[PDB]
């Protein structure tokens, strides 16, 4: 059963990164690289979810979901 490493794409990106610090290295390769810096991530990243952010960054959600699954995560909060 899935228990750990769950990522909700519908909550603010900062909340994701706080819960999963290791996921930041993945996200910066998926159009979220300004959020590498804590100050940026805790400003813009508190307003934008992965779903919202992907539309702004022009990264297709399928690319994000595939990448996250390939690195051990289970994704929730999809449309």
């Amino acid at each position: 059963v899935v228990m750990d490493n769950i990522i909700d794409v519908s909550i603010p990106v900062a909340e994701v990164v706080d819960k999963h610090p290791e996921v930041l290295e993945i996200l910066v390769e998926l159009g979220f690289k300004p959020l590498a810096n804590p100050l940026m991530r805790n400003t813009v990243g508190r307003k934008v979810s992965l779903k919202q952010g992907s539309k702004l960054a022009g990264t297709p959600m399928d690319k994000i979901v595939r990448t996250l699954e390939a690195n051990g995560y289970e994704v929730i909060g999809l449309d």
